[PDB]
């Protein structure tokens, strides 16, 4: 049994809710919240911008030190950093950004990072300002992630379309 409330069950392991990942993280304090990161961990907008704002910029400070030591992530890659006031850990995952011309096949690689964590609160990778089709992102999630994932979807309109169209 876990703390997550109000989710619709899509599959054995994938659950979805119309929610603000920030407000959901603040309520649940999950072991892992996933950030929709870029390779530079520059958390300027969308999921990354909102999560970072909720940490009072502590996520960005920590991220800048990570990049100065390790250099950029790979598209499709991830790193584990602090969850600050939102979660125990933040899994920063880089989905491909279609608005930069990145290969959408890297979306599966991105979701494979979730399998290293038994339970996660996450957004749909490569959705929103990353430019991918969220319907496609949800399909790749369901077909890739085997651990228990609780998806928070920002738009009520998009949420209803994801549920109605789910196979
Ligand atoms: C799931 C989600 N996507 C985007 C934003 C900004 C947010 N707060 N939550």
């Amino acid at each position: 049994v876990n703390s997550f409330s109000g989710y619709l069950k899509l599959t054995d392991n994938v659950y979805i809710k119309n929610a603000d990942i920030v407000e959901e993280a603040k309520k649940v304090k999950p072991t892992v919240v996933v950030n929709a990161a870029n390779v530079y961990l520059k958390h300027g907008g969308g999921v990354a911008g909102a999560l970072n704002k909720a940490t009072n910029n502590a996520m960005q400070v920590e991220s800048d030190d990570y990049i100065a030591t390790n250099g950029p992530l790979k598209v499709g890659g991830s790193c584990v950093l602090s969850g600050h006031n939102l979660a125990k850990h933040c899994l920063h995952v880089v989905g491909p950004n279609v608005n930069k011309g990145e290969d959408i096949q890297l979306l599966k690689s991105a979701y494979e990072n979730f399998n290293q964590h038994e339970v996660l609160l996450a957004p749909l990778l490569s959705a929103g300002i990353f430019g991918a089709d969220p319907i496609h992102s949800l399909r790749v999630c369901v077909d890739t992630v085997r651990t228990n994932v609780y998806l928070a979807v920002f738009d009520k309109n998009l949420y209803d379309k994801l549920v109605s169209s789910f196979l």
